[PDB]
């Protein structure tokens, strides 16, 4: 008995120096959880407008993953851009469905 | 001469100790292979409903990827349900493409 | 002042040990950057025609994530199709989006 909720879907990529700066974040926006992906290397520009700050290869990046009601993506960008004006890192936004029993 | 094909993709986050189970699920639903990403750390509801079981800092995640057909979801997502009623974890569809030469 | 763009998220799941071709690959093609996942590990089939290779259990795989216009996605197929011929791997397509401030 399964319905499928659409949610969005961030992938967050920065260095793993920032953890705890992203993840504050997350929390003071009401994200009710995410999961981390660690070990990531990197290179070059990864969809940003052009000046971006690259990532090179002496980066440790980790991916933080947030599934996200549509209306806290907004405000979650925004929340992230003055970081990003300062530091490599990307968001990936997705769409996704997850499954909760009726 | 490449032609996409549509599928659904499924990351599925969970405790690695039960990755024995999780892939005998797919195996046995038909799924025809998989990745798995490994050393995944979380915290907290990953999108399901209130009261499932959250993930905690001391879990050693990993990912489990599936590129599937479109009828396989359903059925998948009722196989796991069990198994997410007594563990933490989420299951993530994506749509996906997949090239193929014509 | 956040203004979404849309682009193809592309993850290029292949051993490890040709991860300088895949990435000279991207270069040549003109992809601005990408990103690294180590320790993937896999089996069988991930979503490709019927007698592509598949993933055994003592690949060390690694995923690249590249984000990337549409109008690249075609061209980078057809790229990666004489080396998919003798080895394992597939690519993820998707829609994905990105932040940029107006």
């Amino acid at each position: 008995a399964i319905k499928l909720y659409p949610l969005k879907k961030l992938e967050i990529i920065l260095e793993g120096a920032h953890k705890e700066f992203a993840t504050d974040l997350l929390d003071r926006a009401g994200v009710k959880g995410y999961t981390i992906v660690g070990n990531l290397s990197g290179k070059g520009s990864h969809g940003m407008y052009e000046g971006h700050l690259m990532f090179n290869e002496d980066d440790a990046l980790i991916m933080i993953i947030a599934a996200v009601p549509e209306e806290l993506v907004g405000p979650l960008l925004e929340g992230f851009q003055p970081f990003f004006e300062a530091h490599s890192g990307v968001v990936f936004v997705h769409d996704i469905q997850v499954g909760r029993p009726i």
